């Protein structure tokens, strides 16, 4: 994948991992870089624009928990302007096992819904050109932080969902891969809530082990995007980039 | 584990797999069998009651998609009468990838929320005796049926969540294991919707391959319950019972 001249939508581009990934993305000569995130960040937006004046950077206020109809409407506006979108990159995520419904709504349901919405424009069965989806999942989707069982379960859901998207590519025209960071120093893991307060010191304990910086994660993230491998399960841990092999425990035969 | 004289709550006891499991359970001489299900089935109720008049069987009309406070209210009703409950079986589930939110709400959020609610009565930190949770997940939670990616992801979530529950047992006193049937002939799989209609013949095709009966499933379900292995991931496929080993791709080190 050559990012020169591509159009990219990045949901949650201005978070910890998001901003460092965006800093790296705009170093490529993208045609359009469209940011979809909850809250504006003027400072971050100005910096990205400064990194590469050749890229047209736009921002839209966006919340993944809205109905699928509301997402399509935003996407229509974007596709109407750009005519083509090359990549959708999802990053939306919260870590707070006190908020059960909201964790599931954001990390799992919202991702499925944005995907379902963009399929309206990309599905080759509806006359679409196909597309690429990069989903930020998490190593916790392979093996949980059992102290945040709901967060970890929402991530196991999206690793699975992404794996299925990739297997559906020959039908839909939409390829997909997961981006699964290991522990990364951002405001996500600085202070957080465990389920039923099973471990009030969870953040302190987690961060008392090796971590990577969001800078290292961002670098490997854009590397994974350029590799552009349908069905890849990328592990971005301790500053390395590594594809993992999913174990075959069962098969539907279809 | 000896089921004799035990008090059991079975969410969704009267469906395909549920009824044949419920038959095998009542033959094991339970003291009380508490059924929580979305709709009444007087025929099934009458029959179960007759299989062992010794066993005290009650029924509550219950929908897993209510808030945790509502669930806690019903459980207080039940605990106040029974004093003790030994085992909770969470068996509620739908298969319909035209219903994204509801699939997720029922198969994932609902299971987490009943678990969360009962923990208020069982958590050893709260003066409770601990307990046992048996979660009906699915082989699709290991490897998807990719034509029902939402269903399969919702199952990957509960496999993970159950794995984490088990690891939290030294803290909460509540042990847990997953029951993962392979394809089993019930009203669930008679016919059903694929996501975005990617495969309109998904049921026809799936059912042209080997299956098991709900009777085979139910017999192996009680066998695993009697085995009482914390953190077990039981595969109940093609009339067999099998413990599978989860791959270690990553470690939180905590
Ligand atoms: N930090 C880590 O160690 C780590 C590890 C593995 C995976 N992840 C995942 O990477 C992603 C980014 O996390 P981060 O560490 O940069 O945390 P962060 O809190 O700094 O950023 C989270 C991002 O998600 C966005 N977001 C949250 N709720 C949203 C909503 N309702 N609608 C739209 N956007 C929303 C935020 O606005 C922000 O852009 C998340 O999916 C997270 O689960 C993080
Ligand atoms: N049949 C299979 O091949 C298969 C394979 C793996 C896992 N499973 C799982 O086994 C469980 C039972 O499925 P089944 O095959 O007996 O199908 P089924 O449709 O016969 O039974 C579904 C059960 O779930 C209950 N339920 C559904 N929605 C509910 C709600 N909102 N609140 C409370 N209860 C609700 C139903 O009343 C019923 O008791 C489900 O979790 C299903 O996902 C089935």
């Amino acid at each position: 994948m050559d990012l020169t001249n591509k159009n990219v939508i990045f949901v949650a581009a201005l978070g910890g991992i998001g901003l460092d990934t965006s800093r790296e993305l705009v170093k490529r000569n993208l045609k359009n870089f469209v940011i979809l995130d909850r809250v504006e960040n003027p400072t971050a937006l100005a910096e990205l624009k400064a990194i590469n004046p050749k890229v047209n950077i736009t921002f839209h206020t966006y919340d993944v928990t809205v109905p699928v109809a509301e997402s399509k409407k935003l996407l229509k506006k974007i596709f109407d302007q750009l005519k083509t979108v090359d990549i959708l990159i999802n990053g939306a995520g919260i870590l707070d096992d006190h908020q059960i419904e909201r964790t599931i709504a954001i990390n799992f349901t919202g991702l499925v819904n944005v995907t379902t919405a963009i399929l309206d424009f990309w599905d080759k069965r509806k006359g679409g050109p196909g597309g690429i989806i990069a989903n930020i999942c998490s190593v916790t989707g392979f093996n949980a932080i059992h102290q945040v069982p709901v967060y970890s379960a929402s991530k196991a859901a999206v690793v699975s969902f992404t794996n299925s998207l990739a297997k559906l590519a020959p039908i839909t025209g939409v390829t997909a891969y997961s981006i699964n960071p290991g522990i990364t120093r951002t405001p996500l893991v600085h202070t957080f809530n465990s389920w039923l307060d099973v471990e009030p010191r969870v953040a302190e304990l987690l961060l008392s082990h090796p971590t990577q910086t969001s800078e290292q994660c961002g670098q490997n993230f854009v590397k994974a995007i350029e590799a552009n491998k349908n069905g890849a399960i990328w592990k971005l841990d301790l500053g390395t980039l590594e594809a993992i092999e999913w174990t075959k425990h069962w098969d539907s035969h279809i």
